[PDB]
């Protein structure tokens, strides 16, 4: 008898009743551009699958994200691309403009509309505690989108969140690692960074859904109002969940393991130990408490459960009292 199946709590059966082609990503055939449309004009960044550049396209002089492609299996880039065009025109996701192949190497190379991001190792120190909530607001009404259009990010995190400050613009970006959720579908866990990842991965339960991406929102919540980044700094895989264990607690963790009958790894029985669960308040000191109130805790706390099947859906956080004003500004 092994572990306990799981299903997404909602959005359960999007996919299902799609046509085949919309989530069948390996039979995806690549709409290519034209490569000499566009000029690269200057490094951007490295990430771990690509190379990141400015460039203009010179057929309208528009301003262009170029991400040229480290090698990787054609099956995960046909997956990125059918996501991003699933996508497409959804709130606050980034806009997939163009995919383009190096005639000469081969190389692919995907080409993003043009964001001003305002760095967050800068713009997380100037954030107000208005600005928090209204971002974090912003991100789930991606996250609702794409959750509901059957797709699961799973690389939430703050490197991932473009913020054009200055028009108050963001950007969900880096869908590279994002997949289709289809309900008994189990899936890899080591896929994203273990700082985000939630219990569910760190315990390897497969079955996960769209509330792995909630996990990983509370934790950048946690890092924003608190100002530790990350908030769960594990050295490891297994001294990831013993950080979470050790403001969490360890009951509802075992409690957890047992419900779904989840086979916990020989190492774990030695390090988890036993640790009781933590009052947020401990976290709180004078550079940090403008940002938190008990509505921000009592959202957070409402994120960060080793049940992902308890965590707020993108839809009930976006209800929760954090973010009254932030609605009522937005609907004037
Ligand atoms: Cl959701």
């Amino acid at each position: 008898s092994g572990p306990v199946p799981s299903r997404a709590r909602v959005y359960t059966d999007v996919n299902t009743h799609r046509p085949r082609e919309y989530w069948d990503y390996e039979s995806h055939v690549v709409e290519w551009g034209n490569q000499d449309d566009y000029q690269l004009v200057r490094k951007l960044g490295r990430g771990k699958y690509s190379e990141v550049f400015e460039a203009i396209n010179i057929t309208n002089n528009e301003k262009v994200v170029v991400k040229i492609l480290k090698p990787v299996k054609k099956k995960k880039i046909k997956r990125e691309i059918k996501i991003l065009e699933n996508l497409r025109g959804g709130p606050n996701i980034i806009t997939l403009a163009d995919i383009v192949k190096d005639p000469v190497s081969r190389t692919p190379a995907l080409v993003f509309e043009h964001v001003n991001n305002t760095d967050f190792k800068q713009l997380y120190q100037t954030l107000t505690d208005y600005d928090i909530r209204f971002y974090m607001y912003e991100i789930l009404k991606a996250l609702d989108y794409c959750h509901s259009m059957g797709i699961m990010h799973r690389d939430v995190k703050p490197h991932n969140v473009m913020i054009d400050h200055e028009h108050r613009k963001l950007r969900l970006i880096d869908w590279g690692l994002a997949e289709f959720y289809h309900p008994g579908q189990e899936y890899n866990v080591r896929v994203a960074s273990r700082y985000f990842r939630g219990p569910e991965l760190l315990v390897d339960y497969q079955m996960y859904d769209y509330s792995l991406d909630m996990w990983s929102l509370g934790c950048m919540l946690a890092s924003m109002i608190f100002r530790k980044e990350p908030f769960f700094h594990g050295h490891d895989n297994y001294d990831q969940l013993v950080r979470i264990a050790k403001v969490l607690g360890t009951e509802d963790l075992y409690d957890y393991i047992d419900k779904y009958n989840i086979e916990l790894d020989p190492r774990f029985n030695d390090i988890l130990g036993r640790h009781s669960r933590k009052r947020w308040e401990r976290f709180v000191h004078s550079e940090n408490q403008h940002l938190v109130s008990p509505e921000a805790l009592d959202f957070l706390d409402k994120l960060l459960r080793y049940d992902h099947q308890s965590r707020l859906t993108a839809r009930e956080a976006m209800e929760h009292p954090y973010f009254y004003t932030v609605v009522k500004d937005q609907a004037r």
